[PDB]
């Protein structure tokens, strides 16, 4: 419909306001581009599908997203990825893995303040039908 590309149309702009803000934040600089392919040779071997938040802007911008829960998927995936790959007692390891954890709280709570319920609900209601 015209009128429910509209309120897919509104989820994108929220969806990227959220995602700017996470992105812009010191603690998650870590979290905003794929990891250096040179810096960080070993990633793609334990971690299977890569998550970061420019990839979730691209996703976007390409109509991946129909509903918030499936943007927090990745948000999820981002969070899991960094503690999958950052399993050590160290504190590199631990210093990650409290950012990333700050990531998906910071999402999550962002959403629970400024996701109208209902928007949410409609939005599931027209990717269900
Ligand atoms: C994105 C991500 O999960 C990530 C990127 S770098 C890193 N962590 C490390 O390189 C050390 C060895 C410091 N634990 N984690």
């Amino acid at each position: 419909s015209m009128q429910e590309e509209d309120t897919f149309r509104e989820l994108r702009i929220f969806l990227r306001n959220v995602t700017h803000r996470l992105a812009i934040d010191k603690r998650f600089r870590v979290f905003t581009k794929p990891v250096d392919p040179d810096e960080v040779p070993d990633y793609v071997t334990v971690i299977k599908q890569p998550m970061d938040l420019s990839s979730v802007i691209s996703k976007i911008d390409l109509h991946k997203y129909l509903t918030v829960k499936d943007y927090l998927r990745d948000i999820d995936l981002i969070c899991s990825n960094a503690l999958e790959y950052n399993p050590d007692r160290d504190p590199g390891d631990r210093l990650i893995r409290h950012r990333a954890c700050a990531l998906r709280d910071t999402a999550y709570a962002i959403i629970k303040e400024e996701l109208d319920e209902d928007f949410e609900q409609l939005c599931e209601e027209i990717q269900e039908s």
